[PDB]
């Protein structure tokens, strides 16, 4: 039993809700948040300037000290830093962006990610301002993730597409 509520469920291991994941993560504090990276850890805009935000800028400037130490990150690479005020931990994981001309296939990648952590909160990678399918995103989560993901997808509208049109 977990404290995530008013989620639907799509499969054994993989649950849905139409929430913002800034809110549901103050709420809900969980162990890991995922975040929409970037490699370079830039969270200007989409989830990632949004959780960044809610950390008053604490994500980006540990973000920063960790990329000056290590490089950037891959393409459907990850790394775990603090989740700051909003979880424990905070898993950043960089799908493909679209926009930047990046191989969908990564996508599957970016999302083996997840199975290194029991339960998780998070969005669908590579969709919003990376440009990709979100119906694809979620097909790929389904047949990807083992683990126990809570999805907030932002967009009420989106949701709705999102379960109307679930196999
Ligand atoms: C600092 C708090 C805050 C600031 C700006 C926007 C938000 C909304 S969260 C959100 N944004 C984008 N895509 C998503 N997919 C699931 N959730 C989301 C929150």
């Amino acid at each position: 039993v977990n404290s995530f509520s008013g989620y639907l469920k799509l499969t054994d291991n993989v649950y849905i809700k139409n929430a913002d994941i800034v809110e549901e993560a103050k709420k809900v504090k969980p162990t890991v948040v995922v975040n929409a990276a970037n490699v370079y850890l830039k969270h200007g805009g989409g989830v990632a300037g949004a959780l960044n935000k809610a950390t008053n800028n604490a994500m980006q400037v540990e973000s920063d000290d960790y990329i000056a130490t290590n490089g950037p990150l891959k393409v459907g690479g990850s790394c775990v830093l603090s989740g700051h005020n909003l979880a424990k931990h905070c898993l950043h994981v960089v799908g493909p962006n679209v926009n930047k001309g990046e191989d969908i296939q990564l996508l599957k990648s970016a999302y083996e990610n997840f199975n290194q952590h029991e339960v998780l909160l998070a969005p669908l990678l590579s969709a919003g301002i990376f440009g990709a399918d979100p119906i694809h995103s979620l097909r790929v989560c389904v047949d990807t993730v083992r683990t126990n993901v809570y999805l907030a997808v932002f967009d009420k509208n989106l949701y709705d597409k999102l379960v109307s049109s679930f196999l």
